[PDB]
């Protein structure tokens, strides 16, 4: 079944964004482990796997719709300290959140309700899991101080 | 069996207080989780269930005594920071403690010994579990500082 | 992430409605047990737990969206006989149904698709589980008579 | 192996009748559940599966005999109340009974003994299981009254 | 340890009452079974065992207090129909309830707090289990009719 | 709860389409087995069960909405060779796909969000499971030839 | 421990190559599944995971050596048919093979023997697993024909 070209193009834009999110969590998780923060390594390694699944869902939907997937990831922007890396990931998730919400609206307009639902599942993950967790870590640093926070992530 | 109207009215006063305690722990536990303090979420979620059971015991006793339960909870008063929320819950438990002790005396006077015993079980829970735990948390903050305390509740 | 103030306000309206539904099933289930209808106690006790979960989902979503939850339950309106209690619960569920459907429309308009989906799950529960069951009980009374119906709920 | 055209045509007549029986039990079982009679839902759901198997046996035998199956179900005639639905199903089974018995005679005449045996198995099901059960339910209503009968099917 | 003679005498009054309650449930449970109401047999057989335990607790406490137990049961008053037997048992439990409450007051006055607690446990059983169940059965008869009620106790 | 007459009518149109899809897979699966292609029998037998479930979901939703289900299946159009049967099923699924998408739009317009979600689940099944599989089989025939494809389905 | 800048730079060149290999197998495996060749999907999905591990080993070694990893994948070059995709992957693995062998020589020269061993493990995987398997598939096509080969990969 041929998808609507505007939907296919927009899924491709989301795909390159998810491939980038995967890779930014790849580098951040391994940096966290290089510094000895294994709890941060574990969480971001887990988020890398989740973005890989998000990318996979979009890639397969594009193929089903007879489109050609775009595999070049967007540029990533890693931080250099724990607070910068948390902020840089939160900035990325907020961008993903906005892009997914715009996609859902586009899918509704072109009556592609299955692509809409695929994006909705990713939007819930983005808001309620990925972005929320980052906001909580930054909140914790604010409440107990960075040194105590870092101690808790060994 | 028709209870004494003064006892039934007083059980109803306690009931609306317990429904409120349940709801104040409902909001505080979820606020604690919103900030990433899962140990505080777990304890207050547990206390919400215990106040629900306290309310249930009073509600069933009122019905057994052929009274009509009052289901409007008292006003609650949530705090806005961890120390204010702990203090606000301790203030509420101290009020419950006083109200239960007054009820036990009333039940003795009207020779309703089973209602007295129901209140005594709740008074022990209030003093030795709920209020005591809150006093201990405030004590801990005083001894190690708020930042270290908050670190311990992640 | 800050939610849209109109969505947050509307989630708060639904929240106080769910807290009330929870409490109306609290009193009805215990009245049913006071009269010896344990099958009605069991079903409405189960519905009380489900409304507690509905309230919990709304409360957590409001906090995630950086809003302040409103914890005062709406007024409840218990019946005094089995048919009045069934009708009073069906009236409440029909109100919840309308309020949720209005909320879904509002969430679509403000492009809050995750809040929309949370409400949709509750709307399905309301229509296909809660309200439908009540309609069936009233239907049964109509088909076999109230006395036979009550016999079946011991 | 090419079957006798008169046998193949008659198997096709039975097939469209069985597809209809399946569909009449489909709608009746779901109506029974819509009204809260789960024991009637369960029995008629089971009968729908049995008619599906009856249709399947005829369909496969027609193909084996190198015929082309007729897949249009006969018209169905659902009732609007429990007694009308029971009577409407009993009327249908009596028609099936007569049609199968006529088929067995035809199969004997054309010396198609395996098709005869397939019909005999369905005739036993029709008389001793499907029609008999319906006669018993109508008999029960006559002996204890419809209201008591309906109570028993919750 | 010698108990207070007024407490010992009053425990003896309760003892002969409990021995009678045991025997009234002995005859009623067996009458219920003679008529084919096995659910009523089971409940009252269970209540006979509970009154036997109530009597046993009083008997042992009297001996501990160096008193001599009075083993003559009070007169019993069995009914002749299911409603009369339920009413006759409810009348007896209400008498026991009053007698236990008077005993608790006497025990408090003579500072026999362990005998008081023994009576309190029996008072809770009497109000919340024995008398309450009887009130519920009479309530059920009132709501569905005696014939439907009796059907439910086969 | 009374559904909107336009939604109920449209659910009925989908229902008769699903009953037909069920029956077209009924005949195709059994034809595939008659020719010795057991892997094709297994897949289409499975699809027959899935369309039966799709029909069941629509039928129950129509009853819940106080409508009367239409049980006459649409005409079916079986093929006479493996390629014609695959094409005929793909044609049917494409029709179902379009009809479901039109229904979702109608349900949104009449604010029946639960019926919308029921249709969305079926649309995902139709696009991503049923139609996609058929497209893949036709694709395989194109890539390896019909004879090799048929060999693989024994 | 600070690595030699020439070794770190060369590990970074290999890293971007491995991230690309991962992504080329990502798209090819999903294309193979889109066409119904599940055995090819499974093998290339497995190779994607192996290149992810190869990239991970290089990334961690670069961090250990106090370098900054380069996360931009090299351009990929997917084929459009099964033979082109196999050839395109074999071309990539041959490039990786040459690059790893050049790296081992560089590591020996700068006396970084642990980085050398990490590359040697990847070189064995590349030659004896990845490239060899691709050569075998192309060989199979040559020996039995493409149509028979494709049949075998369903
Ligand atoms: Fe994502
Ligand atoms: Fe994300
Ligand atoms: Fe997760
Ligand atoms: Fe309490
Ligand atoms: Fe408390
Ligand atoms: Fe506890
Ligand atoms: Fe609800
Ligand atoms: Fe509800
Ligand atoms: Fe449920
Ligand atoms: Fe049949
Ligand atoms: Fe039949
Ligand atoms: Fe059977
Ligand atoms: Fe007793
Ligand atoms: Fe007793
Ligand atoms: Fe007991
Ligand atoms: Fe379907
Ligand atoms: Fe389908
Ligand atoms: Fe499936
Ligand atoms: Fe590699
Ligand atoms: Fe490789
Ligand atoms: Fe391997
Ligand atoms: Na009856």
């Amino acid at each position: 079944m041929q998808g609507h070209p505007e939907v296919i193009d927009y899924l491709n834009t989301l795909l390159t964004g998810e491939l980038a999110a995967r890779d930014q969590y790849f580098i951040h998780s391994r940096m966290y482990e290089d510094w000895g923060f294994s709890k941060l390594y574990e969480r971001l390694n887990h988020e890398m796997e989740e973005e890989t699944q998000h990318a996979d869902a979009l890639l397969r939907r594009i193929l089903l719709l007879e489109g050609t997937p775009r595999m070049r990831p967007d540029d990533i922007h890693p931080g250099t300290t724990v607070p910068e890396m948390l902020e840089a990931d939160l900035k990325l998730e907020r961008h993903v959140r906005a892009a997914l919400a715009k996609g859902i609206a586009l899918c509704e307009q072109h009556k592609d309700f299955v692509s809409r639902d695929i994006l909705k599942a990713q939007l819930a993950d983005t808001e309620e899991d990925h972005a929320y967790w980052l906001e909580q870590q930054l909140g914790l640093i604010a409440r107990m101080g960075l040194e105590n926070y870092l101690q808790s992530q060994i």
